[PDB]
């Protein structure tokens, strides 16, 4: 059989969270990198692209786009999407929450740096008032290693991930927050998030301006 | 029954009302009127990030627009029968709600950028949107977008139709099985009812509204 392709370009983008959920789940995945806007172009005069964006995904039989297509899809496949409809409806809750935050943080390089750390400050304070109390107080609310049902779903990789990424940020806004910390690293010490973080891994870096000026490129 | 926390206005809660009325359910509406009304909802906890949308119903109180919609969906079968018919149903809504948000936020644009990004939007309502959308009905000739059988898919769609009816009633004029799409759900018996008078559909946001709205969200 084909293991899943992914079309983006090289960086984290729209498509680093499924890199982590992929490799979460321990499914092996090919990339095709994306490397010019004439690239971009030749997926689209294909018909690969339905509404002529990546990410795109390549998997059992369908080429998928939309960041939470793919998403679903692939926590539904493996099993990481809780085990009923109400445990989603948690689980998606607790992701798109994750989602918000993610956004604001993913569109810090390409906003003008007129407004950098006026947004970056606005980011800083939801995280300590809003979105990192919502979180510590489910993991308190339980006790349990995962945010939902006492097994390990879409939910604990996508919020370790952001982790990361607000660490990258400010070290310091995790400090108060001590469930969320443990959870950070139990899921980083399972075997494949561990793979995952260790070098050579599909993982991506932070983008620098080499990279946004190569999408600047690609995007027009 | 089912309980929705928004002010009265389409908003972020429109497509929850409008799928909920095409599922033949019928709903209570708590409105919000004032900042003091939004802060007693997050001081008696039941909002998990401090924002409306949220829905009371089977237990839960389910904040964040597609957590409502996506256990709707399920609830009432509009989610497809697999896993293959939710990607195929997830990537169009996906490129639905990314228009949608566009109308969404037209009128909390700076006014010097609205010129610029309403043409944007038809730009991409013409080339992007509904060329996408008419090859998909187009490929298998069926009168559902998905599986042969309706599905939030087109409830969604239909609704951010009348959208574009409000903006451009031009801009569906070359999408023929679009305009025959729109004609075959409204005149579904629930969809039908929501969209005549006295429903809870709500209209176009006006200026009243709107300073409500950021009065609401200081
Ligand atoms: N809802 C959808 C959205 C899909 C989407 O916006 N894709 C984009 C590339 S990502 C962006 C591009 C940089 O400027 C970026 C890349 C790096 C950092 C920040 C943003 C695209 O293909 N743009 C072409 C076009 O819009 O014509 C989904 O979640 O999948
Ligand atoms: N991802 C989430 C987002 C939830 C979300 O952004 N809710 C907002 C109201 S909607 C907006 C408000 C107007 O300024 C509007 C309403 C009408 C027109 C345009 C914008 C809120 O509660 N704001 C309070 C706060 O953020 O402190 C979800 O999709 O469910």
């Amino acid at each position: 059989a084909e293991k899943p392709k992914l079309h983006y370009f090289n960086a984290r983008g729209r498509m680093e969270s499924t890199r982590w959920l992929l490799a979460a789940a321990g499914v092996e995945f090919e990339e095709k990198f994306i490397k010019s806007a004439e690239d971009l172009d030749k997926l689209r005069n294909d018909g690969y692209l339905m509404f002529q964006q990546v990410p795109m995904v390549e998997i059992d039989g369908m080429k998928l786009v939309q960041t939470r297509a793919i998403l679903n899809y692939i926590a539904s496949k493996y099993n990481l999407y809780g085990k009923d409809i109400k445990e989603r409806a948690l689980i998606d809750m607790y992701i798109e929450g994750i989602a918000d935050l993610g956004e604001m943080i993913l569109l810090l390089p390409v906003c003008p740096p007129e407004e950098k750390d006026a947004k970056l400050a606005l980011i800083k304070e939801k995280i300590k008032n809003r979105y990192f109390p919502a979180f510590e107080k489910v993991l308190k609310s339980h006790g349990q290693d995962y945010l939902v049902g006492n097994k390990l779903s879409r939910a604990d990789i996508h919020l370790v991930e952001l982790l990361y990424y607000v660490e990258e940020l400010d070290s310091s806004l995790i400090s108060s927050f001590p469930l969320l910390k443990a959870l950070k690293t139990r899921i980083s010490n399972l075997p494949t998030v561990k793979k995952f973080l260790q070098p050579g891994s599909p993982r991506k870096p932070p983008m620098d301006e080499k990279s946004l000026e190569e999408a600047r490129k690609i995007f027009r």
